C-alpha cells in the first residue's frame, strides 16, 4: 500500500485531538489529523455541552462566539435529593454548539498548515522495534488503505480507546478502565413549552435513587431549549440508564416538549485519575482515551483541551531533543499532572466517598451547610478540600446521632491531600513509574477499605 511520512499523526479530532492540532500548528512540524466522522459531524459525541470559562482562560483558548455559543452560563444550582435545599454556585461558562466550535478549532488548525482527513479510521498501529511508529489508515472518501509513519502518534480516540487498545498488552499505555471507574451517561436536547426560569443557570440534581453514582442535569441552551440528562456509575449491576431516564424525566424536566426532541444519545464517561502514564515510546494519549475527565462532576471537554496543550508542549520538546522514547515525551506527564492530573487524583478519592453517601446523608449535609458553596467549588476547581474546611464540617457532623459515612469526611480530606502530594511528586523518568504506580494503588486500596 501507499506509504506517507508525517512528523505527528493525531488520531481523533474531538476537543482533545483538535486542541493538540491547534497547539502544535505553525511550529515547524508536518502534522496529520484523522477522524472517522465526516467533517460536518466531528465533535458530535453526546455531551451536556457545558464548559467553564476558566478552562478556556487557563490555556488562553479563544472563547466560543456567534453560532458556537448557544447560551452564556453564570452559575449552577445544586439540588439536594429531597429538593428542599438549593445551592447557588456562581461562575462563568458556555453552553456550546460543540460540533460548530470543534469544527472551528480544526479549520483554524488547518488554515495554519495542519492536514486533516475526515472519514478516515486508524485501523492498526505500526508497532516496530518496540515503538509506535504510525498507523494503517482507511480513508473511506478515497477507498484507500494507507500506511502513515510518524515520530509521534497522538491517540485522541475518545472513550473507545480504539487505537491504543490494539497495542501489545505489555505496554503501560494500554492501561484499561475498570467498570466502576466510569459512568454511562445519556442526554436529550428538547425545546420547552415555557420559557426557562433562570436560563443562565445550569441545574444539577443529586439523588442516589434516580441517578445512582452520578446525577441528573438540566442545562439550558437558550430561553426555550434544554440539554437534559443523567449519568450513573458503571459496574454496579444497575438497569439500563434509559430506564432511569424514562422513569424520572418528568421530575427534573416537567416543562419539556416531547414532540420537539432535537437530538438524543449516550456514551461512556471515564471518572478517575488519568492514565498512569499518558506517554510511551512513540505515543501520547489524551482526552477521554487517557481518562482526562473530572471524576466528581464528569466534565471532560476543558481537561481534554488541557491534555492537548500538554501533548503539543511535550512533542515540541521531543523534536528539539530528537528523542521520541517515553523519556523523550515524558514532559507530557509532568505538564498534565501539574495542570489537571493531580487534581483528578484527589477528586477520584472524593468521588468514591460521594458515591457511597445515602440520600439522607446528602440532604443533611446540604441542609446543615456542612461545607459552603465556595468550598465545594474549590474541591471541583482545585482538587482541594482543605483540612480546616473538613474540621468545620466534622463539628456539624458530630451532632448527628445515627451511623453515617459522613463521619469519614476528615479521613477523606486527608487521603485527598496525600494522593495529591503523591501526584505532584510524579516520577521524573519512566524507570520510576512502577514504584510510583504501586504507591498510588496502595493509597487507593487503603482508602477503599477505609470506607467500610
Ligand atoms: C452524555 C455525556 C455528557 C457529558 C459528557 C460526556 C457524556 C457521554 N462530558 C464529557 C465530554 O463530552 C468528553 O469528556 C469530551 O468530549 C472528550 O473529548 P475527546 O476529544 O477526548 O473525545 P471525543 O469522543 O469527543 O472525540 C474522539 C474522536 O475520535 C474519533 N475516532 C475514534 N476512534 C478513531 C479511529 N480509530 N480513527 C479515527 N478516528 C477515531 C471519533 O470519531 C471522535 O470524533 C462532558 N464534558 C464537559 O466538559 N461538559 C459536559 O457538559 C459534559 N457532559
Ligand atoms: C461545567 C462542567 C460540568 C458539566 C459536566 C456534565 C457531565 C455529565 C456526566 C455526569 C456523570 C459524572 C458524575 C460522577
Amino acid at each position: 500500500m501507499k506509504e506517507l511520512k508525517y512528523d505527528v499523526l493525531i488520531i481523533g479530532g474531538g476537543f482533545a485531538g483538535s486542541s493538540a492540532a491547534y497547539q502544535l500548528s505553525r511550529r515547524g512540524l508536518k502534522i496529520l489529523l484523522v477522524d472517522s466522522k465526516p467533517w460536518n459531524r466531528i465533535g458530535d459525541k453526546p455531551c451536556g455541552d457545558a464548559v467553564s470559562k476558566a478552562h478556556f482562560d487557563k490555556l488562553g483558548m479563544p472563547y466560543p462566539k456567534g453560532e458556537e455559543l448557544e447560551n452564556k452560563i453564570n452559575g449552577i444550582k445544586l439540588y439536594s435529593p429531597d429538593m428542599q435545599t438549593v445551592w447557588t454556585v456562581n461562575g462563568e461558562g458556555f453552553e456550546l454548539n460543540a460540533p460548530l466550535y470543534n469544527q472551528r478549532v480544526l479549520k483554524e488548525a488547518q488554515d495554519r498548515g495542519v492536514e486533516i482527513w475526515d472519514l478516515t479510521t486508524a485501523m492498526k498501529p505500526i508497532f516496530e522495534d518496540g515503538y509506535v511508529k504510525g498507523a494503517v489508515l482507511f480513508n473511506r472518501r478515497t477507498n484507500e488503505e494507507l500506511t502513515v509513519y510518524s515520530k509521534v502518534v497522538v491517540e485522541a480516540t475518545g472513550y473507545s480507546r480504539s487505537f491504543r487498545s490494539k497495542l501489545p498488552p505489555e505496554l503501560p499505555i494500554t492501561e484499561d478502565l475498570d467498570d466502576k471507574d466510569a459512568d454511562v451517561a445519556y442526554r436529550e436536547v428538547l425545546l420547552t413549552k415555557e420559557d426557562i426560569e433562570d436560563h443562565d443557570y445550569l441545574r444539577i440534581f443529586i439523588d442516589q435513587e434516580t441517578s445512582p453514582g452520578g446525577y441528573w442535569w438540566y442545562f439550558p441552551k437558550g430561553k426555550n431549549k434544554v440539554n437534559v440528562g443523567l449519568g450513573i456509575q458503571g459496574g454496579m449491576g444497575y438497569p439500563s440508564i434509559h430506564e432511569y431516564y424514562k422513569k424520572y424525566l418528568d421530575k427534573y424536566a416537567p416543562d419539556v416538549d416531547k414532540s420537539k426532541l432535537l437530538v438524543k444519545g449516550g456514551a461512556l464517561v471515564p471518572t478517575r485519575r488519568p492514565l498512569y502514564t499518558m506517554a510511551w515510546n512513540g505515543i501520547i494519549v489524551i482526552g477521554d482515551s487517557g481518562f482526562t475527565v473530572n471524576p466528581v462532576h464528569g466534565g471532560g471537554k476543558g481537561s481534554a483541551m488541557i491534555s492537548g496543550y500538554c501533548a503539543a508542549k511535550a512533542i515540541l520538546s521531543a523534536f528539539e531533543t530528537g528523542d521520541f522514547s517515553a523519556s523523550g515525551l515524558w514532559d507530557m506527564n509532568i505538564c498534565y499532572v501539574n495542570e489537571y492530573g493531580a487534581k483528578q487524583a484527589s477528586l477520584d478519592i472524593f468521588r468514591r466517598f460521594l458515591q457511597k453517601l445515602s440520600n439522607d446523608d446528602i440532604n443533611y449535609g446540604m441542609k446543615k451547610k456542612i461545607i459552603k458553596e465556595e468550598d465545594l467549588l474549590e474541591a471541583s476547581e482545585k482538587g482541594d478540600l482543605h483540612l480546616s474546611v473538613a474540621d468545620k464540617a466534622m463539628r456539624v457532623i458530630s451532632g448527628l446521632g445515627r451511623p453515617s459515612l459522613l463521619f469519614k469526611l476528615k479521613a477523606v480530606a486527608e487521603s485527598m491531600k496525600k494522593i495529591k502530594e503523591l501526584y505532584l511528586n510524579y516520577p521524573r523518568s519512566p524507570s520510576s513509574l512502577g514504584s510510583w504506580r504501586r504507591e498510588v494503588d496502595n493509597v487507593l486500596t487503603e482508602f477503599n477499605k477505609s470506607l467500610s
